[PDB]
């Protein structure tokens, strides 16, 4: 157990990273379809 | 004041899946780098 925490880290980054996009894209929907239907009455 | 909240809830969905984005980025920044680093040595 020397450099074997590093992939400990770095497979908490990679779901960081995908976790974060798909995170985003929520606030996309949302966003978009709170924007969409404001133009319309 | 009837409809005008809803301009606010907007407002933030914005800097939400803006904010959101650029948070992701940055996890893909450190994850890229400890993972490109971990293949040399």
């Amino acid at each position: 157990a020397l450099k074997k925490h590093h992939e400990n880290e770095i497979s908490h980054h990679a779901k960081e990273i995908e976790r974060l996009q798909k995170e985003i894209e929520r606030h996309k929907q949302s966003i978009k379809k709170l924007k969409q239907s404001e133009d319309d009455d």
